[PDB]
């Protein structure tokens, strides 16, 4: 099976467009692929902030991941920082890394933030990595990865995979409530543009009752992009829930107003979310249970990292370890 | 317990007589009087593109020669740094506490950007902050080091003091032990330039293991200045060269500059290039006498390394743990 890298930010507040999007793909290809899941604390780090919140934003994410299907006896989930040879292989990739490369990327800034995407190539090579699920943001980052591996491959021999992006996308569309022509984003700083995963449905009604419909007269359910955003936002927002091809909404929204579209919506996504609640907090407030999913998937996680980092410190020629 | 004193030397280029008076000198003294612990930091190393046989056969190199020169493993903790996974670790949440404009600041950086043009790398630029990792991991009270070596530990002060202040007594606030005399070695045919154990022109170095007749054959060659009559006096603006040897002299011999300008009144740059020679020549004889015998001795070079990284990993692995729980890391099982 082709190895599958995919890093977890421990603060991302994620939304339905997350889960429907990108999340959900990947739980239902885990017999597919041998997927590793990454809670990157080491990367969180490069932002101050406090750190009681981190730990437990850590665990939050550990226990989300959990409660959306991604199975610890298939793939490997782990805290970065608990896996060394992370950071041993970060400072031996700084080394093949030319300054030029990070000052491109696109004085008061810290060191962590300027560096990170060395750590990031170092993250992706420890695995023998094939594929990489990597959004828009991020294609730079995986760039430097490739061509880090192919220089240090010339160099030494083929010590690492030179990894791909993961290039066909989920298929969901979820766009923001209140800018229905941009994607609905776990970056967005208006949160009312958003449905995060552990709102409770007191919330998501408020926030679907908001949500940006057009001036039609009368008002009519139909898809169109073009010229009803915030409907046709609705709609698949409902068919990615459910199952229910558009054409099957529109003929079910015959003769119905956005007041009913937006009343299904809330309590379709609601009913999504509070099974995906009921999971997580049951796996949040089991400490034993994420203790041992952390110190498991660590051992996995190590076990193959020390055989990727003992071949690269051989290539340079470090003294072995005396154990 | 005793202060902690930690220092560290590059398995990179051949060490020189520079490398011996600004830190390897004062380390052997020290092992006594504080719990030292000292590295060959490989790590740091490859910031600068080796050979791979060169690079491993250089780590011993190294770990031998502080060995000959009295570093002794029943007394001191002596390791390879790329052996305690911690020294990564730390400097990777160092990074986090550093701003890009502390390193972009560094003297040693422009330096060796200017020097290897077509590989200014990554590691190059955050040197610095490894260094910092590999000082404040051991609790670290003294670093003994070279001049050129201040500015890393003004940072290395600067970060401990920036995190402490944060998050509590995690880390001791180093000092620098840099000696009176031989701080600062400087180019036998160029004495306004630091001797470099990566100098091209090898007659400007006094190598540790170079062959003693070649080092006499140097110090004789050495420029000194076109004063009339010689005089033999320090005066680091005029008289760089000879300045240099006296440097050299007083730093080998342990007298002062004031009793070697006395001692050589009325004498010549033939005496105390003479004088310079027979203390440097006995020196490096004694001191190659005694590395071969370490060298060749593949089991204990073993052994002491198995040794140095199990104690070193003791301290690193304390203070690692301390820095996670501080930062907010969840504590790994
Ligand atoms: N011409 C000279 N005259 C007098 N002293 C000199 C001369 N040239 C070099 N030195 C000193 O020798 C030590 C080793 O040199 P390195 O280049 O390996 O030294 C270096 O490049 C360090 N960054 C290695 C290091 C890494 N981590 C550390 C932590 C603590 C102390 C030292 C380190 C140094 O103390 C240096 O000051
Ligand atoms: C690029 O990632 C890293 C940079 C520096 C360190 C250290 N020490 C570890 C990782």
């Amino acid at each position: 099976k082709p190895i599958v890298f995919s890093g977890a930010q421990p603060s991302g507040e994620l939304t339905i467009g997350n889960y429907m999007g990108a999340l959900r793909q990947w739980v239902n290809m885990q017999d597919d692929y041998h997927c590793i899941y990454c809670i990157v604390d080491q990367h969180a780090i490069t932002v101050r902030q406090d750190a009681q919140k981190l730990r437990k934003a850590t665990l939050d994410t550990l226990a989300l991941y959990l409660a959306c299907g991604i199975d610890p006896e298939k793939s490997t989930i782990f805290v970065q920082s608990h896996v060394p040879e992370h950071a041993q292989l970060g400072w031996a990739l700084n080394c093949y890394t030319y300054f030029g490369e990070l000052s491109r990327m696109t004085e008061n800034i810290n060191a962590g933030l300027f560096d990170y995407p060395v750590l990031m190539a170092a993250d992706i090579l420890l695995y023998q990595t094939n594929l990489v699920p990597v959004g828009e943001d991020q294609k730079q980052h995986l760039e430097l990865s490739r061509d880090i591996a192919q220089r240090f491959n010339a160099l030494y021999g083929e010590i690492f995979k030179v990894p791909e992006p993961f290039i066909p996308k989920s298929g969901a569309r979820v766009m923001s409530l209140l800018e229905p022509t941009k994607k609905m984003s776990k970056s967005d700083d208006n949160r009312n543009n958003v449905i995060g995963l552990l709102e409770d449905p007191k919330s998501v009604v408020k926030k679907i009752k908001r949500a940006v419909t057009d001036s039609d007269e009368p008002p009519v359910v139909r898809y169109d992009v073009q010229n009803k955003a915030g409907v046709s936002n609705l709609l698949d927002i409902l068919s990615a829930v459910t199952g229910q091809s558009i054409p099957e909404l529109e003929k079910q929204f015959e003769g119905k107003m956005y007041g009913h579209l937006k009343g299904e919506v809330a309590d379709a996504v609601s009913g999504m979310l509070t099974e995906l609640q009921e999971r997580y907090h049951r796996f949040r407030n089991d400490e034993a249970f994420l203790q041992q999913v952390m110190k498991d998937g660590a051992e996995k996680a190590s076990a193959h990292a020390s055989r990727t980092l003992k071949a690269v410190y051989e290539a340079i020629g470090f003294v072995a370890k005396r154990h």
